């Protein structure tokens, strides 16, 4: 199912800003990961954190429910990009908690801007992608709900009021992907190597954020530039990559994107 | 006292509430230490803390000159007390930044009660020593390198007697090697409520260890005496648990 806003609540900025700096400090336990990204698991049953600087716990609790919510937690990212992929009735829904211009996401052929307060519905069955251009943090509270006993998702508030699915999103005007810019991506055939085929993988994921394109071309192009370097192994690898990400196949165990 | 105000500053107890939370639940990890304390660097002689204390951050920067600024960090304490001593025989200031009832410090022949935002010069070369009653939070900010006629809170204590003296000495009836930690730091906090020079402390503890009628006991309590009034150091061998 595409993406889209469910609702909009207010944030009380005061209110929430030493429930920041909680979790900008929480210290949490320690693959295809670049820059900083960050996990506070907040219902998992609560967890030490909760009752530790509330107001989301307020939210959570105020704004959502019924008998099945399997999740929630704060998700933070800086100056990263997650590659497109697909993770496999999983409902989900994020709520970035703060002004970060820079930060973006992408689903299929939309690319979104969230701002503070949406609460957007995500599906984990399609082809999906996170990023953030600059170092200016991004926190958000993420909350997943639990079906297969049939809903409508006005269902997962416990309030029927916050439910606004008209809101209008803010969609980044992208440029025009031509042929021309194709052919320039393939030339990255005439530099790509084994110890910087994890860097080109994480550059090719950005391009679809700001030009017209799928974001699963990233491994089309990612196969092709392989092809045009000649490295037989690079185009094996370059195709397993492909479909992890677009299949959800299984990455053999021992598979390493630095060990060919 | 060497001490004394050096003028106070009010707080912004809103931009101030999510600094506090953020010192409060970073890692940070850490002999004659006792309850809770802790400690965040901030300038070191600038860190990864500084920025998510932007407030604090506004502080430091604004209200001092870092024209031999040597460092500043946080220092909390919760039911704890920091034994009388003095540090050797620089410049240091204090402001605490939580209004905490039943934390204190004391200095030499004065017991005073930091409110929040003043800032406070605290004398090292005589005996000094820092108390939380309670668990009350007693977030401070310490930058080590403009109104001194301020009128500080110096809570007035009860006289200390012969007789108070003496029921103190009883200790002698029940100080027993694993113990003896645990009335070193009673007999420590005596003088913020009596009127009795903390270094005091040291005496009690080595007359209650003779009464005691245990030599180890007594060699201790003078090696404390020693390291707490003189500046003398102790041995690496030395140990309030090992006996
Ligand atoms: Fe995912
Ligand atoms: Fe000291």
């Amino acid at each position: 199912m595409r993406s889209h806003i469910l609702g909009k609540i207010e944030l009380d900025q005061t209110r929430l800003a030493p429930d920041l700096a909680y979790l900008a400090a929480v210290p949490t336990v320690e693959e295809f990961s670049n820059g900083f990204w960050k996990h506070v698991p907040l219902w998992n049953q609560p967890t030490a954190h909760v009752e530790h600087v509330p107001y989301l716990k307020e939210i959570v609790t105020t704004v959502f429910d019924g008998t099945h919510l399997q999740m929630a937690r704060s998700r933070n990212l800086k100056n990263a990009i997650v590659i497109p992929h697909r993770d496999f009735r999983y409902f989900r829904t994020f709520m970035v908690l703060e002004d970060s211009p820079l930060a973006f996401h992408s689903n299929e052929d939309t690319v979104i801007h969230m701002r503070p307060g949406e609460i957007w519905f995500l599906d984990a069955a399609t082809v999906h992608s996170a990023v953030n251009f600059s170092e200016i943090s991004r926190q958000s509270l993420c909350v997943d709900f639990a079906f297969d006993g049939p809903f409508d998702e006005k269902e997962i508030f416990a309030d029927a009021t916050l439910y606004a699915p008209g809101s209008t999103p803010d969609l980044p005007e992208r440029r025009p992907f031509t042929a021309e810019h194709r052919r320039r991506i393939l030339s990255l055939g005439q530099v790509i190597e084994r110890e910087n085929f994890r860097d080109i993988l994480f550059l090719l994921s950005k391009v679809h954020y700001k030009y017209d394109v799928h974001p699963s071309e990233t491994y089309d192009w990612l196969i092709e530039i392989s092809k045009q370097a000649g490295d037989e192994k690079m185009v094996v690898k370059a195709e397993q990559i492909r479909d992890f990400a677009v299949e959800a196949r299984a990455l053999s165990e021992r598979f390493s994107l630095t060990s060919w």
